[PDB]
């Protein structure tokens, strides 16, 4: 019970570690095959793939009459993606954002602000429909502005990507499941702590994938994965959750996300996303997890 919890924990870490690199390699190759930028492949394929945990979690939680957990997971992931994921990544591999990608980030900021405004009185299923539709439009807009029998180079690329994705998604589950089995076996299980860590567990793909891309100096891919995941977490995870049940307002967390998203845009536009910007993101994330209400909603 405690040993197989350790077994799942270690195997999950191994799958997350190597799986992320394969997912990054396959995605980088796919981008070159389709003549799209690393940002675009990160903001679409990689972002949605790594956000599959959030979507399922939010859908399931809301369906089970826990809409607090549903939006808690969605928004908490967004704060984690900028604060922790991008924070660590920018320090590892500083990013100077090109003028084209700056417009994408601006559209991201508008989306976030829009979601924050309509969410002041919580999120209804109609709010969900609109956000999902904007999500779809964002994806098509992003691909268009980043664009332009079967080859063994292409095949091997798709194998890498898919197996890499399977690795990080399964790896994240073994890690979470393993940790829960340990805590249960040691009788230190805490539901409030567990639900507080929900967003982090589903964020393990983004974290490991972005660090792997950061190590290979793929800053466009990193930035794409962060921006795209947040949009997927709002226009997808949050949205689907609201389809099952009205989600309660999280005005403080939305306010935190808006500030972080604004900072991200300002750095991208007028500066860079490097060491000291990354330090600030991490510091704000640390302050966030130190002061925000626990229970994950
Ligand atoms: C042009 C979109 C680009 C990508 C997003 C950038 C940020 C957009 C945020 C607000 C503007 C749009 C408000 C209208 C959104 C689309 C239509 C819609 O959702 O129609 C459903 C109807 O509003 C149910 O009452
Ligand atoms: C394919 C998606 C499989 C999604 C499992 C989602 C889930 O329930 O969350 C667990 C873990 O965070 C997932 O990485
Ligand atoms: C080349 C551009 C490809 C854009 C694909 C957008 C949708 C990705 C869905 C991934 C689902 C996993
Ligand atoms: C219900 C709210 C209707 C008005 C929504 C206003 C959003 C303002 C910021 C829009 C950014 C695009
Ligand atoms: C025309 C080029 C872009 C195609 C983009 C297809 C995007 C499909 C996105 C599906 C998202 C489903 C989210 C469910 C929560
Ligand atoms: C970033 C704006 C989020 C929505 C703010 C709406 C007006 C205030 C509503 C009461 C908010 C209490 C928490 C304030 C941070
Ligand atoms: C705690 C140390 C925080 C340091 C923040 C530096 C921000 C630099 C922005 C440029
Ligand atoms: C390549 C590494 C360069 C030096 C990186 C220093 C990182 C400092 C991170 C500080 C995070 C916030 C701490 C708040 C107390
Ligand atoms: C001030 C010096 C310490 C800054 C970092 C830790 C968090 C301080 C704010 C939150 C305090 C607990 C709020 C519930
Ligand atoms: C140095 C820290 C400066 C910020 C201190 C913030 C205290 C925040 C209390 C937040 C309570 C949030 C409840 C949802
Ligand atoms: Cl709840
Ligand atoms: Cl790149
Ligand atoms: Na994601
Ligand atoms: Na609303
Ligand atoms: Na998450
Ligand atoms: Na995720």
């Amino acid at each position: 019970m405690v040993i197989l919890g350790v077994g799942y924990f270690l195997l999950g870490l191994i799958l997350l570690y190597y799986g992320s690199d394969w997912f990054v390699l396959g995605s980088e190759r796919i981008a070159r095959h389709f003549n799209v930028s690393n940002f675009v492949i990160g903001a679409t394929v990689m972002a949605i793939g790594t956000s599959l945990p959030e979507i399922l979690t939010s859908a399931y939680a809301s369906y089970m009459h826990a809409p607090g957990i549903s939006i808690g997971n969605a928004i908490g992931s967004c704060i984690c993606n900028i604060g922790l994921v991008l924070g660590l990544s920018a320090i590892i591999s500083p990013i100077i954002v090109d003028k084209n990608l700056q417009k994408n980030i601006l559209v991201y900021l508008l989306f976030v602000i829009f979601a924050a405004v309509i969410g002041i009185d919580g999120f209804s299923w109609i709010d969900g429909v609109v956000l999902l539709i904007l999500f779809i439009i964002y994806l098509r807009w992003t691909v268009k502005n980043g664009s332009a029998k079967n080859n063994p180079s292409v095949v091997f690329s798709l194998v890498l990507l898919i197996i890499g994705l399977i690795g990080v998604l399964v790896g994240a589950e073994l890690f979470v499941d393993g940790a829960k089995k340990i805590a249960l076996a040691l009788d230190i299980s805490d539901k409030v702590i567990g639900f507080t860590l929900v967003a982090f567990g589903t964020s393990l793909p983004e974290l490991m994938v972005s660090l792997a891309a950061a190590k290979r100096n793929l800053g466009g891919m990193v930035l794409g994965n962060v921006i795209g995941s947040n949009i997927a977490d709002i226009g997808g995870a949050l949205a689907v959750g609201s389809l099952f049940m009205h989600l309660p307002a999280e005005n403080v967390q939305m306010a935190v996300l808006v500030i972080m998203s604004l900072l991200l845009y300002l750095f991208a536009k007028y500066s860079k996303i490097g060491r000291w910007q990354g330090i600030l993101f991490l510091a704000l994330y640390i302050i966030a997890i130190a002061s925000l209400r626990m229970g994950g909603g």
